[PDB]
């Protein structure tokens, strides 16, 4: 079964819209799941990536406008435990209660976050972490050369295999990565 991770994409506001090259591996019926971690920044992106898949999982982001969006969600796909969280909160340490309610995002096996727009994806200490980067390869407030990425996973048993589509000029090359877990 297989998940569209991905979102950072700020439509329409650091880009006009998906890059052509990408929306070309998006076909309906195609993905289970979709987690994204949020900015789509309107209606006419939710709708469009409700159309890819039925089984939407969103999460509310920086500015992000839309209250029925959850600030974290953590959603079982077979026996994954995935995070989800929009990545900028940055949570006050001192704050303890705001610490306790989080060791339920660390508590997951796969953690989804974003707003780096900086792509990333690795396993460390049975557990595997995702920044999806940025589909749409916006800017942010630091530099500019920013890679669009999105990321596909297939879960199965307990295998994830997590692919990363980058946008690198011409071409669209694939990062592919064998997560498992004992
Ligand atoms: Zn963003
Ligand atoms: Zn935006
Ligand atoms: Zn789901
Ligand atoms: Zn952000």
């Amino acid at each position: 079964m297989l998940v569209l991770v991905l979102g950072d994409l700020h439509i329409p506001h650091r880009c006009n819209s998906l890059p052509a090259k990408f929306k070309k591996l998006l076909v309906p019926g195609k993905i289970q799941h979709i987690l994204c971690t949020g900015n789509l920044c309107t209606k006419e992106s939710y709708d469009y990536l409700k159309t890819l898949a039925g089984d939407v999982h969103i999460v509310r982001g920086d500015f992000d406008e839309n209250l029925n969006y959850p600030e974290q969600k953590v959603v079982t796909v077979g026996q994954f435990k995935i995070g989800l969280i929009h990545g900028h909160q940055v949570i006050p340490w001192g704050d303890m209660a705001s610490l306790a309610l989080l060791q339920r995002q660390f508590d997951v096996d796969i953690l989804i976050s974003g707003h780096t727009h900086k792509f990333e994806a690795f396993e460390h200490e049975n557990k595997f972490y995702i920044n999806p980067g940025s589909a749409t390869g916006a800017y942010n407030a630091l530099e500019t050369n920013i890679i669009p990425s999105f990321v596909l996973m297939d879960i199965q048993a307990s295998t994830v295999v997590t692919y990363v589509y980058q946008l690198i000029g011409d071409d669209v090359k694939v990062e592919r990565i064998e997560y498992k877990k004992s």
